[PDB]
Parts: structure tokens; sequence; C-alpha cells
């Protein structure tokens, strides 16, 4: 219809309710579920959709083996329904590659796919399911994007993209597409050190990005984006509740201006909800592994240093494999406020579980409530054992 | 459209016309369908489908391996097109969820699903497959709800919901829903002593609601509802024909406002259709177990407490298994007159059958003719021995 | 939109041509591809489908032991779509029952399914996918109808039923019904002496429909219908060129009002276009058994009872199994004229082929050609070994 | 809506960019994937959809065993989501036959299949899902066509057939359709000797094919048509790049009207576009075998006998196996040119790899970008080893 603007601002985060949950893994024991990771959730007007990074292979296929691998040419972006598992049957290809993100800008939906080997990278920016632009690598080392939605604004759809170094400085773009078109790119600029794996939401104009610094920060770096001037900033979140992983213990004061230290060269994409006391932080709760998964409301953690809870929610148990976690909300939705959703990718095979040659996942995913909900917790559900 | 109106009455029931069956069990047994229970049937303006709990896993699946289990967080109501088995690639996810109840309003539909741990469940109210409202444990004991469809007139949707001991007194609340938000909710009143999976339907701006006393009656409770002034009124069915599983032999007088005793602190969802003269009650026919099915026109049930049979008709033979039933009617389907219609879970493996490890079901649905048609019976059909 | 009416005539026969094919046991014996038999054609303003009575099991299913049986509680009238196998997954349950018919009338399409035991049978007529109109057994020995699609016009939709012995005089109806009701049913008149399972068709405001007498004829027995006086007639095809199977050979002289003797107590479902020299039959090529299949022109074959072949065509080879065959047409195609089409059942397994335990079918079907064009033979294509 | 008139200029071409893949045989090890063979791509105004010719079984399934045959009656063209396998629950059937072509001309689409004995077959032309026309084989051998997509102009979409030897002159007609109805049809005129599988785009109201001449060329046969006047000229692509398979080494002149000499009775569907200096040509990388493919950028290839390449781009490398590649594009998209796209068709199993009983394909397919991206190889991607 019209372009969608964030006109609305957030709804107050009091707990977190169950949105969406597939059980892939379990289902996909004994039916044509196809092996993923990289998945996210995102919504067009009239449906919200999982997404996720096929590996081209059922689970149970023999095929399967050697999945734990990032990159190859038998990956694409895939779509599937809310709560269903991506099979082989009803998943739609958005597009071909090993790096996504899409989104809808009220209209139609932007989906973005990068292949190639490493030193020749691509991307393919498809508007209304047709190709319509093609950027290639400007560093020639894996240029890379979000893994999960990007957010518009009156066409306007921004998008975080790095090439270069995963362990030193890297060359950060952030691209603004309308209709699939380039209006214009600029460098990352701001007190960010190291950028991948930008988790996005938008709200009164403004889009906010929480991503992974895996060079050298435990705390997450945050590009704010005017997506109107088309202008951004970059710093850390300051509170000291660390949110990367692997990471160190948290310390009483964190860092705002740069990556705070103790682990390099590693992290996990990640995301939050940054507005003031309505501050929610996800995290794994192992500061080692991919292991469990809490929601933390930690009041101004993105301006306080010394910013600690004040409440919070379990939603995986330590004793479960959590993964990647992301943003994303329905924009067209009824109400005077945007509704905070996010996912939790529950990895499961290797390399945790090496007894399995595979490498997949299922989701889940919770939105916010205005009620105090009690709290229940949410694994992947599968016994690797039935696998051997 | 506009707002659905229960502008008519019941047709008059003279007999029983087969209406749909998905031999799920059957066809299960080699093909990828989902273990499920707590099935029913519900209509929108343009469609009338089956809907269930899903367990999270196919029948053939390692993880149908215990299935007898009622909560657990690989459950999700799904829905599916009338008469096909519950497929992992045809079911329609509509929430997260143990325990839940739909229905559409006539301009579209309302979902709610409950989930959680035992002391700490809350249920989610999604409408235009959007979550909207949602609702804490207030007895914080299993907070749990119908397990068939709900009945909407003028764009209200009253639901019932306990929350509370299944042995003694409990909690429960009527939540008058429109457009997936609380217009009001009251606490139940009336005679019935314990309420639990309430089978409704409605007619000429009225919603009758047969229940299950799990606590101690072997009479169905009744709820009332006025959508309208948002008001209702409890009792029991007076009749002697008692209606619930197990239960003691038929007395020749019932209780009208008591449970009747000799069964204590068990039963199953059931229900009736209340309409003077043209009242039909549903029961299995052991007092024992959940076998056999069969519908009795008792005239004046709800208030006659020495009303006996005058027509029957069989469903479900004793040497076959049933298990729950509840009521749903096509309220876009032309005419003068609601059709009335049924449902009957077929339960197949534990605890009855435990030479599998699982649990499931499948669906046979009956509408009323103003014919008086010839009898089958309708057994789920299916060979255990062959899932050996 | 405006209910269609037969105001075409048929266009003229030279040749036929392949119109669809499922290949549905080839493709079954390795994916989830339900048991059927009865199979047939028909068509909607927008598309047309396949049509069938499930069996309840997939072929590969242990459930598909015993499906040479007819009539059974897991059996139902499926559709779906052209030339697609009818899989699990892609099958629309019509209604439930063993025996069925379906047209659409422009606006939308009736169903009938007769269910229940072989005393107490009846048949449950679905209008607009809702059931609208039952009719109980009025013979009490197994209410039947055609296997195969009826034929509207102007909103009246005549079907023929049979009900009472096979192999003696049977009680045959034929009800008019319009939106699902009965406006009008009158008993079986003219000189045909037993009735079951009509193939119908219609041209220029007449219905004219090729049945089988189980009881005494070896040829097929005619019933023309006009819906609009709602009064029809009948008799048998005069031609000496005898197409029921199992029949004896062919005499050089037929009967017009009398069963043509030979054979009794036996039959398969038949078809034939009567359009004087534009007359075409179908039939098996052994006249004892299921086995090959032809079309052959033979020019006024309903009046003529010395009318022989001037053309033909071989659809199936003497040396691989046929099975039931039925009319229908695409009433809603483009051009001056309707172009008559037929399927031919391929009836695998059972008793035939014995070394499996089932009995299922795959479907051909062609249409006219104004060319004359070169012919090929359409067997199933299966290979009975691999399902051993 | 209106029909399309081809009234763009290609884009330019400097690259290609990866547009879709199925990993149709890597899926299909465990899943239930449709043998194919002959695949294309064709667009519609909404949707752009992959095409190929089933074998009517799985490639798991026992049928899968002999499907390196050409021509059965179990054989369809069969459409399916872009980038999804063909699998036997999403492929939807546009006609019977083991030959095809198909085309959208902006209104609706346009297919068609020939079936038949070699010396018998017959071409049926469907137009918005029916069927509208035949055509009897002219020469009784074989009657074949191109085996990708026809294009369209106001209405009239040009169709080349060949009837006749594989190895000596045959009978190549130009058929000009409009709503799947016959305006007109010429004898092949010009300088190729030798025509099948034509491979056509169309670009200011020009449609370019670019075929295979099995008898005697290595170069490939050129057909340019009016589809306006109805008319169309031949002649062979004129550089020494040569672009047939098998074939000669490349020499440093080519021949503009005669087949280059080398090679006899063999070949390969290829395609080309021909543009002045934007002219590209695909090939196998192998001058003996179906190894491999490659784009060439070769400037006035169609009309400079001594053009070689000025830039190129592998698409499969030489330790994989190819084979038929074709010509499409989305005349549907947005812009101010059509963006050319073509597919490769990737063989897996016989005659190859025989330690499996099969014969199938993958899909991979590219589109022109104005940039000059990186490239990648796009194999297959399945271990035959897993089929054992
Ligand atoms: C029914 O459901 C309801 C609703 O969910 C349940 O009630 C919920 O209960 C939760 C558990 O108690 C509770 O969550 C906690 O909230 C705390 C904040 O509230 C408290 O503090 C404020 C501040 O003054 C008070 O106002 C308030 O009244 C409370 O006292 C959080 O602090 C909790 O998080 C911390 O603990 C958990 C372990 O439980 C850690 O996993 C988490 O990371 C936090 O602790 C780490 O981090 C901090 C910050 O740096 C450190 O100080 C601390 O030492 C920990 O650090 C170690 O561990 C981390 C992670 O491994 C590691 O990185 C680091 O290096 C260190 O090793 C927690 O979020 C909900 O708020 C509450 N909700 C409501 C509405 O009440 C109810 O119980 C259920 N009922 C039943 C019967 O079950
Ligand atoms: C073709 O199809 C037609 C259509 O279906 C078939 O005709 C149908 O036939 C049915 C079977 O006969 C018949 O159903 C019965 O109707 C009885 C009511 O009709 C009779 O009574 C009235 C009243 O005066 C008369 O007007 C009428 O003419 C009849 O005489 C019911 O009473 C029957 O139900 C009772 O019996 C069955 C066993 O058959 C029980 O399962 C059922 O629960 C009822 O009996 C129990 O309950 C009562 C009430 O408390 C007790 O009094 C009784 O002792 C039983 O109690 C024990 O069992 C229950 C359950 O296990 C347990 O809880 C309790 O503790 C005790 O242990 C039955 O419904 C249809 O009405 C009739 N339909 C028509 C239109 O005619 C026809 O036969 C078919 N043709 C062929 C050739 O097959
Ligand atoms: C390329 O394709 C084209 C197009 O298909 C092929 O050309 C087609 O060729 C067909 C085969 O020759 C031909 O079909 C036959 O047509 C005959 C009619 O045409 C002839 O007669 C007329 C009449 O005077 C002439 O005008 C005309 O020129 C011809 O001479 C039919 O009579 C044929 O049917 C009979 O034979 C077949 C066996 O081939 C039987 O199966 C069939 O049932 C018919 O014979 C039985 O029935 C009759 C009637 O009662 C009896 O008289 C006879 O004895 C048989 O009875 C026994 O068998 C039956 C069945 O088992 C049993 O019930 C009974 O009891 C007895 O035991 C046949 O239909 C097409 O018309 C022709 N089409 C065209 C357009 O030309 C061409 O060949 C192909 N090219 C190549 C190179 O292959
Ligand atoms: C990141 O990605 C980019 C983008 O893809 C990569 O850059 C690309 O690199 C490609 C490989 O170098 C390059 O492709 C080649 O282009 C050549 C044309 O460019 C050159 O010549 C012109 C002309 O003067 C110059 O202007 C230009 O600057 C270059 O010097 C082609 O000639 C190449 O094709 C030939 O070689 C390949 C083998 O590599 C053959 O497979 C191919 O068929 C061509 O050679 C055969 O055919 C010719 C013509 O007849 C014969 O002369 C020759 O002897 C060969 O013949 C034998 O082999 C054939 C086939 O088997 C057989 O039939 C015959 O009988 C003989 O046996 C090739 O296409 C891209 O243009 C370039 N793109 C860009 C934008 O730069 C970059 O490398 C990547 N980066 C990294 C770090 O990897
Ligand atoms: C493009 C790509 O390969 N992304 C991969 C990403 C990068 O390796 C990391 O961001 C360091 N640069 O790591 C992980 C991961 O689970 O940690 C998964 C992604 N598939
Ligand atoms: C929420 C929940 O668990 N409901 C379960 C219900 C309750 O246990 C019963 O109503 C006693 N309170 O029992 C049964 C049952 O087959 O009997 C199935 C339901 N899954
Ligand atoms: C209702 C029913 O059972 N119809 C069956 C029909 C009758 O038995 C026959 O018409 C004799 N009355 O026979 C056959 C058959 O293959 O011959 C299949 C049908 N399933
Ligand atoms: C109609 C038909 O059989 N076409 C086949 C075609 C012809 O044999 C060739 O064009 C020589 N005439 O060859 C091939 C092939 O892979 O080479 C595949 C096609 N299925
Ligand atoms: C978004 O804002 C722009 C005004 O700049 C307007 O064009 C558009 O209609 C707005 N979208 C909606 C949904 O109102
Ligand atoms: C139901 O009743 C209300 C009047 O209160 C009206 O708004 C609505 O239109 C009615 N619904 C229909 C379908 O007529
Ligand atoms: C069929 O005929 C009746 C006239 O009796 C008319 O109502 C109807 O419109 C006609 N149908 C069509 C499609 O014209
Ligand atoms: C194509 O050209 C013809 C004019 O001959 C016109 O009828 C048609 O509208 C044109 N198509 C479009 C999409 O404009
Ligand atoms: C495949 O077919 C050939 C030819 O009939 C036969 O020899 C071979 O054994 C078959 N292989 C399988 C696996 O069926
Ligand atoms: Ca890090
Ligand atoms: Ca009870
Ligand atoms: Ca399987
Ligand atoms: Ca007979
Ligand atoms: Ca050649």
């Amino acid at each position: 219809r019209d372009f969608n603007n964030l006109t609305k601002g957030l709804c107050t985060i009091n707990s977190w309710h169950i949105y969406g949950k597939d059980n892939a893994v379990r289902i996909g024991e004994d039916s044509d579920v196809l092996v993923t990771r990289e998945p996210y959730v995102s919504c067009d007007p009239d449906e919200c959709r999982f997404y996720a990074l096929s590996q081209g292979t059922t689970i149970r296929g023999k095929h399967s083996n050697g999945t734990i691998h990032d990159r190859s040419q038998y990956r694409a972006l895939i779509s599937w329904p809310l709560s269903s598992p991506p099979t082989v049957y009803n998943s739609r290809v958005e597009c071909i590659g090993w790096s996504s993100t899409s989104c809808h800008d009220g209209k139609t939906r932007m989906s973005i796919c990068i292949s190639g080997p490493n030193n020749n990278a691509s991307a393919v920016i498809w508007y209304n399911r047709r190709p319509v632009t093609e950027i290639n690598t400007w560093a020639r080392n894996i240029l890379r994007t979000q893994e999960s939605e990007c957010v518009c604004h009156n066409g306007v759809c921004p998008v975080v993209f790095t090439d270069g170094s995963a362990t030193g400085p890297a060359e950060t773009r952030i691209y603004y597409f309308k209709e699939g078109k380039i209006l214009k790119w600029e460098p990352l600029a701001g007190t960010a050190k190291h950028i991948e794996e930008c988790s996005c939401y938008g709200e009164r104009a403004e889009i906010t990005c929480t991503c992974r610094d895996n060079w050298q920060g435990s705390n997450r770096p945050v590009i704010r984006i005017d997506p109107v001037a088309m202008t951004h900033t970059s710093q850390y979140i300051c509170s000291p509740v660390l949110t990367d992983n692997p990471r160190p213990n948290d310390p009483t004061v964190g860092k705002c201006n740069d990556p705070y230290p103790g682990n390099n060269n590693n992290g996990v994409k990640g995301f939050s909800y940054l507005d003031g006391v309505n501050t929610w932080l996800g995290r794994t709760i192992s500061i080692a592994s991919r292991s469990g998964y809490e929601m933390l409301k930690v009041p101004n953690a993105l301006t306080d240093d010394k910013s600690k809870p004040t409440q919070g929610q379990t939603i995986v148990l330590n004793t479960d494999w959590s993964g990647y976690s992301g943003s994303f909300m329905d924009y067209w939705a009824e109400g005077e406020c945007y509704r905070a959703c996010f996912y939790v990718e529950l990895i499961r095979g290797r390399p945790k579980e090496d007894k399995v040659w595979w490498t997949s996942n299922s989701i889940v995913s919770m939105c916010s409530s205005t009620e105090f909900l009690g709290q229940w917790d949410w694994p992947d559900g599968a016994k690797i054992e039935y696998f051997l």
C-alpha cells in the first residue's frame, strides 16, 4: 500500500510471552526437514514468517554430514510459515547465498543474499522477488551482513555490511536502499571498533542496531541510524552486564566507547532493546559457550556504565544449547506501540554434540507483554541419541 | 465483514450424519503425521478446519516416545484442512501451548494458548494471527481452558478458564473478549461445583457450555452465558442419564444443582445440545473407560431429573476407543437454523494400548440431520500391531 | 458467477489426445501416495482436478493390506491437482463415504458421498463445501451412485442412484438437485432393466448417461435426461459392438431395449459419447477381464442395431490392466463446442496381481481432437515386483 | 492484463550473478524429489518458476532404474517454485509428454507437450491451462521442440519444432501461435542446415534463438524471428569460439553459413545472447563431454568469423558435470532493459556415473549484472556414493 513509517515508540516490556517455536530438530528426526542455521523472524503486513540459511539437505539425509561449515554453494535464504519447521515442501527460497538480511517496507519485501568464495563474494539485492542491485566485495574477505531482519522507514531500508578481517579492523558500510536500489552508503563512523551481524529494530523514526564486535569486545557495539537524514552514530553498550559470548565475568563498570577486554576473536550474534528504563538485554547464561539464554532489564544500559539488572527472565536453561539471537517486530500490528520481539537459535549437533556429523538448529521466539508473566524455559527438545 | 450474531435457533436433530474423519493414525503409520490429542473443529466464514494440540513430533518418530504426557514445551495448537490428517506439511500453528480454545467472530479469528510450568502458566490471546493480550495464572495451579471452540456474538467471545485444584474447589473465570481484548471477566457463579474443559455452542443470543466436573460429578455442569449482558448462570444436567466418564451406573433420578456422586477426581471432556425436546447427550458407552460413544435424545435433560432416552445413535462401538468430545457449528452456513455438530477424539496408544510408547488420536465428526438416517460405527481403524 | 447452461454441442471427435496421467502407483512406490479406486475427473470454472475414493492409507503403508474391499469407514472422496498423484499432503477431502459423484454448476460445487452398512446407508449432499441434504437408503441394500461426475444445467444437477439387488431388479432413482436441495426425484423409467454407475455428459440442454447393467446386459443401458423438464428416458445402446466386461463376443446385431445376454451378475463402469455419426464407444479389449482399453467410432451406435466400427484408437494395450472409465468435459473452456473427455482407471494389485496385499490404481485421461492424431498406449507403468 | 510487447533492449552484461539453484539431487537423496531432465526457467508476470520433464518416479524410488531413457509414457512437463526442488508434493503438471516448451504472453501461459511413439508423435498446445490445438507428426520421426521457454510479442508466440532425422536433413517448422491457436507456420529457411532444441529470448520486437545442429555443426545455428511479420532468417554463429558439445578445438576463423565440421551426429542444447559488443556465449568447458560450463563475452560473435573472447566467467568447473543450458528473461521486471538470464542443467547419474541406475539433474541459474562481480563455481553438490 504505502511505505511504513516508524511512527510508534516501544511498548513497555514487563515480561516476555511465547510467540513461536518450530521444534524443527525433534520433528526432523522423522520428516523432511532442511538443515539450517542463522535463523530469524520477519513480518509482512499480513503475515510473519521464520527465515534461515538452508544447507541444501535434510537432517536425516546423508548430505547433512559436514553442515558445521558456514559457506557453501548449497546454502540459500529460505522462509516458511510461523512455527512450522523448515521442510523441503514448505520452504520458500528468497535468494541463494550464505549470509543474508530481509525486510518489508510496507509495499513489498527486500531480501539480500551474499555468495561467492572468500575473496570474491557479492551481494544481490532482491525487491518484489526480483533481483535489482548487486554489490561486489570491497575488501575481498568474506563480505557479510546481518543474519536478521533489516528495518525500513518511508521506503528507506538501511543494512549493515562488513568486509574484511574478523580479528582486526574491517570495512563496515551502511547502505541505504529504497526499492532495492542504492540511495547512499557510508563507512562506519563513531567509536564501535569492529562490527558484525547487526540485530536491528525501529521506533519513532530511529533504527537501533546491536551488533557483534568479534575482534575485541565482550560488550556489544551499537549503531543508531537516522533513515531520513541517512546518517548514523556508533558506540558500545555502557553497562557492565556484558552480553557477547564467550566473555569475561561481569565487572562493576563497563565501557561506553571501546571494547570491554578479556576475550578476542570470537563472539555470537545478539541483540538488545535500548529504551531508557525500558531497556532489556539478551545474553547466553554461560560466559564460555552458547549455553542458556536470559533477558535482563538493565535500565539505561546504553548510557550508564554502572547499570545492573532490576528484573529478568530465563528463556533457555544453562543446561540447554542456545546460539544466535536477534530482534524483529510486527510493524503492522494494531495498537499504539511496537511490541518488542526476539528469537533465539537453538543449535544442535556440532561442535558441541559431535556424536552426529551435522549441525542444525530449531527456533524459539518471544514478544513483550505489559503484564508480569510467569516464566518457563524453552529448549530445543530433541534427543541426539535418537539420531545415532 | 460484520460480526456474526447468533440469530438462529438449532435445527431439529432427528439423527446424525458423517461430517468429517481424518483416519490420522492409519495414515500416519507410513506418512509424516504429527502426534496430537485434545482435538476439535471450528469454522471460519469460508472454511471449517480440524484443530488439535500437537506434541511436536511425528507418530513414527522416535520422539513419539512419552507423548502420553500432557504439558511440554513442544506442544502447539495447530489447524489443518477438514478431514485431512495433521501432517508436518499441512498443519498451521495458531499458537504455542498445552491448553487452548479458538473461534471466529465473523471478521477474524481469536486463538488462545496457555503455556508454562504448573505454578506459573499464562494465556496469550491472539487475534487476526497476532498476539494481543496475556493473562497470568491467578491460582498458580495449571491455568487451563476449553480444548474446543469458543463462540462469539456481535464481537464478544466468552471463554471459560479454570486455575486451581482438579480435586477440590478451583477458581473458574469467564472472560469476555472482543478483538482479543478483555472487556470483562467474572468468577464462576451458580451451583456447578467444579468446571473444566467446557464445550460450547450458541443459538438465539445465548451461549451454552457443557463442561466437566472433575472433582465430584458424573452428571455434567452447564454454564449458560448471555454475551450481551456478559453474565452467566451454572447448574448441572438434571437427567439421570449420566454423561461423564468414569461414572456409576445410571440411576432413575439425577441431580440438578449438585454433582451426582459415585466417582471422584476424574472425568472426560464432553458435550450436549440442550434445547427442550430437541435435546441430545453424548457419552462413552463404557462407564469405566473411554470406550465407545453414543448420542442419546433425552428430552428436557437439563431441567428434568427423571428424563430418559427416547431415541439414540451409536457413533463408536464399545469395542473401540473413544476419548474427548465437543461441540461446534458452522455459524456461516445457509438456511434458517444452526446445524448442531460434534467431534469425538479416538485415542490410540497409551495408556490403554501400551505395546507402543506413544499416545495420539484421530478424529471423527458428525452433524445433525432432520432425516432419520441409518447408523454406522466409526472407529479409528488403525492396527496397533503394525506399529510394533 | 451465473449457473452454467449446456448451450453447446460436442466438438467433432476425429481422435483422442493425452489430457492427464498421474503415474500414481509408480510414484507411490516411494512417496506418500494414498491407496484409491473409483477415480474420475471434474472441472470447476477455473480448474480441472482428479477425484477418487481414498482407502485411508498410503500404498506402502501396512494398512494397504486388504484394500481390495469396497466399503469401509476409512474411505472418502478426495480431489487433487490435475495429473499429480493423490498424496496425503495434496488431497482435499470432499466428503466421507464409499460411493460418490460431484459436479460444478457454474457457481459452486455439489459433492455427494454415501456411507454406512449395507442395510442402512445414507447419502449426504454437500454444496459450497457444506452439508445441505441427506437421503436415507430406500431399499436397504447398498445405496450407491455414479462414481464419476454429474452434470448441471441452469442450477439443476441430476444424479442417478441405485438401491437394491446387483443381480436382479433394483430401485433406481433420478434426483434433481439445485443448490444441494432436492427439487424432485423420479423412479427409473424406460427399457433399461438394471442401472449402476452412470457416466454422464451434457450438450444442447440434454444430459446423456451411459451406465452398467450388472444383472444381465453386456450392452450398456443409456439414460437421457431433460434437466429443464426434469424427465428422462432409458434404453440400451443398440449396436452389436458390446461394451461392458466381462461380455460375450460381439454379434452382428445388438439389442435396443433389452440386455444383450451371455454374462450375468457382473460388469464394469464405462461410458460413451452418442452423437449421431460422431459416436464413440469405450471398452476393455478383453471380453473376459479388465484388460486393455480402446475407443471405437461406431456411427449411430445408440439407434442402429447393426452398427460396427469405422475408426478406432487403442488407449491401453490388452497386455496392461485397465478398469473403470467415465466421461467428463470442461464446460468452461473457450470455443463453440464442448470437447469430449474421458478417464480410464488403471487398477493394480488384487485380484489380478495378488503377490501384493493391496488394490489401487492410477489414472490416464484423454480429450478429443478434430485432428486425426497418431496413437500411443498408456499403461500404469509400475513394476509390481518392486513392491514385494 | 494486456499482451506483453518486447519493447526493451538487453541490459549491458558485465558479469553474471546467482539467480536460482535447487540442489535437487542433494536434497532428493532423502526426500520425495522427482527424477527429471531437460529443465528450464520461465516467468509469469507475478512469478518465475523452474520447469522440467519429470520421469514419473522419485530418485530414491525403485522406478528410477532406467531413467536414462528419453521418451516414455511416464514423463510430463512440470513446474515448481523458484529454487525449490521438483518434489511430488510441489510440482504442478503443465501437460503430458517427453518434449516441451512454455511461455507467458502477458495475459496467460501457453504450454506445449509432445508425446507418442517415434513414428506417430503429436503436440498438444495448452493455453490458460486448457488444451486448445493439436498438431500431428509431419515427418513421423520424433516430433520434438525447444526444451526451454518460447517468447511472445503482442500475443504472438513463435515456437520451433523439428520432425525427421537427427543425422541428416530434417523438417523444421516455425509455428506462430496466439491464444494457443495456429496463426501461421513456415518451413525453416536460411543457411542453418539442421535445427534442434532452440533457446530463445526477445528484445526490441525481435526474437533470437540459438539452437543445436545435431547433424554436422559444432558452431550453433541461429534463427531470428520477426513476430509481427511472422517471418524469420537463419544462419550460424560466425565466431571461431565453438559452443556445441562434443566439438573440435577452437579454430581461428569460424563459419557463418555452414556447420563448422569435426563432429557429427551429436550435440547439446545451448544458448547465447547476440547483441553486438554485448554478446555472450555459453558453453561446456570440455570439448568431449558435458563437463563444466563457462560464459564468454565474444563481441559480434554472430557476424564476425574471427571474433574471440574479451572477458569471461566460469559457471561450473570442468571437474563437475553440466548438461543442457538455455535462455529466459523476466519480461515483467522493472527498469528500462531486459536482464539476460540462463540456466544450466547439472546432470547426475547415467551415463557418466553408472554406479547408480538412474539419470537426473539439478538446476543452477544466473542473470546478468551491470557490475563486474566476483565469480564462484556452482556444482550440483551431491555425492553419488551416498546413493549406492
Ligand atoms: C514465576 O515467574 C516469575 C516471572 O518470571 C518469577 O519471578 C522472576 O524471578 C526471577 C528469578 O529470581 C527474576 O529474575 C532475576 O531478577 C534479578 C533482579 O531482581 C532483583 O534485583 C533488583 C535490584 O535491586 C530488585 O529490585 C528485585 O526485587 C530482585 O531482588 C536479577 O538480578 C537476576 O539476574 C541475575 O541472576 C541470574 C541467576 O538467577 C543470572 O543468570 C543473571 O545473569 C543475573 O546475575 C548475574 O549478573 C549480575 C549482573 O552483572 C551479577 O551481579 C550476578 O552476580 C550474576 O553474575 C554471574 O552470572 C552471569 C551469568 O551467568 C555471568 O555473566 C557473570 O559473570 C557472573 O558469573 C534475575 O534476572 C525476575 O525478575 C522475576 N520476575 C518477576 C516479575 O518477579 C517467579 O520466580 C516464578 N515463580 C516461581 C514460584 O517459580
Ligand atoms: C438402521 O439405522 C437406524 C437408525 O439408527 C436404527 O434404528 C435405531 O436403533 C437404535 C438401537 O435400537 C435406537 O437407539 C436406541 O433407542 C432407545 C430409545 O428408543 C426406545 O425407547 C423409547 C422410549 O419409550 C421408545 O419410544 C422407542 O420406540 C424405543 O423403544 C434407547 O433407549 C437406546 O439406548 C439405550 O440402550 C443402549 C444399548 O442399546 C445403551 O447403550 C444406551 O445408553 C441406552 O441404555 C442405557 O441407558 C438407559 C438410560 O439410563 C438405561 O435405562 C439402560 O438400562 C442402559 O443403561 C445401561 O447402559 C449404559 C451405557 O452403557 C450405562 O451407562 C448404564 O449404567 C447401564 O449399564 C438406544 O439409543 C435408535 O433410536 C433407532 N433410531 C431410529 C430412527 O429408529 C436401525 O436399528 C438400523 N437398522 C438395522 C436393520 O440395523
Ligand atoms: C499412427 O496412428 C494412427 C492413428 O491412430 C494409426 O491409424 C489407426 O489404426 C488403427 C488400427 O488399424 C485404426 O483402428 C482400427 O479401425 C478399424 C476401423 O477402420 C477400418 O474399417 C472401416 C470400415 O469399413 C474402414 O473404413 C477403414 O478404412 C478401416 O479398414 C476398426 O475396425 C478396428 O477395431 C477393430 O479391430 C481391433 C483390433 O485391431 C479390435 O480391438 C476392435 O475391437 C475392433 O475389432 C473387434 O470388433 C469388431 C466389431 O464387433 C469385430 O468385427 C472384430 O472381429 C473384432 O472383434 C473381436 O475383438 C473384440 C475386442 O477384443 C471382441 O470384443 C470381439 O468379441 C471379437 O473377439 C480399429 O479400431 C484407426 O481407425 C486408425 N486411425 C486412423 C486415423 O487412420 C496408424 O496405424 C499409426 N501408424 C503406425 C505406423 O502405427
Ligand atoms: C574475482 O572474480 C573476477 C570476476 O570473475 C575474476 O576475474 C575474471 O578472471 C577470469 C579468468 O582469468 C577472466 O576470464 C577469462 O577472460 C579472458 C579474456 O580476458 C583476457 O583477454 C582480453 C583480450 O585481449 C584482455 O582484454 C583481458 O585483459 C584478458 O587478458 C578469456 O580469454 C578467458 O577464456 C579463455 O580461457 C579459459 C581458461 O581460463 C577457457 O576455458 C576459455 O574457453 C578461453 O580460452 C579458450 O578459448 C579461446 C578462444 O578460442 C582460446 O584462444 C584458448 O586457447 C582456449 O581454448 C582452449 O580451451 C577451450 C575450452 O576448453 C577449448 O574449447 C579450445 O578448443 C581450446 O582447447 C576467460 O574467460 C574474466 O574476464 C575476469 N573478469 C574480470 C571482470 O576481470 C578474478 O580473477 C577473481 N579474483 C580472484 C582473486 O580469483
Ligand atoms: C559469513 C559467515 O561465514 N558467517 C558466520 C560467522 C562469522 O564466521 C563470524 O561473524 C566471524 N567473522 O560465524 C558464525 C558463528 O556461528 O559464529 C556463523 C556464520 N555463518
Ligand atoms: C491442562 C491439562 O493438562 N489438561 C489435561 C486434562 C486435565 O489433567 C484434567 O482436566 C484434570 N484437571 O486431562 C486430560 C485427560 O485426558 O484427562 C487431558 C488434558 N491434556
Ligand atoms: C458401492 C460399491 O461397493 N460399489 C462397487 C461396485 C459394485 O459392487 C457393483 O456395482 C455391483 N453392485 O463394484 C466395483 C467393481 O470394481 O466392480 C467397485 C465399487 N466399489
Ligand atoms: C525428443 C528427445 O528424445 N530429445 C532428446 C534429445 C535428442 O535425442 C537429440 O536432440 C538428438 N535428436 O537428446 C537429449 C540429449 O541429452 O542429448 C535429450 C532429449 N531428451
Ligand atoms: C509514510 O510517510 C510518508 C510521508 O512522507 C507518506 O508518503 C506515507 O503515506 C506514510 N505511510 C503511511 C502508511 O501513512
Ligand atoms: C450483528 O449485530 C450488530 C447490531 O448490533 C450489527 O452491528 C452487525 O452488523 C450484525 N451482524 C450482521 C452480520 O448483520
Ligand atoms: C443460464 O440460463 C439462465 C436463463 O434461464 C440465466 O439465468 C443464466 O444467466 C444463464 N447462464 C449464463 C452463464 O449465461
Ligand atoms: C502491446 O502492443 C499492442 C499495440 O499493438 C497493445 O494492444 C498492447 O496494449 C501493448 N501491451 C502493453 C502491455 O502495453
Ligand atoms: C535395473 O535394471 C536392470 C535392467 O533390467 C537390471 O539388470 C538391474 O538389476 C536393475 N537394478 C536395480 C537396482 O533394479
Ligand atoms: Ca566479541
Ligand atoms: Ca467427573
Ligand atoms: Ca519418508
Ligand atoms: Ca453387465
Ligand atoms: Ca553438433
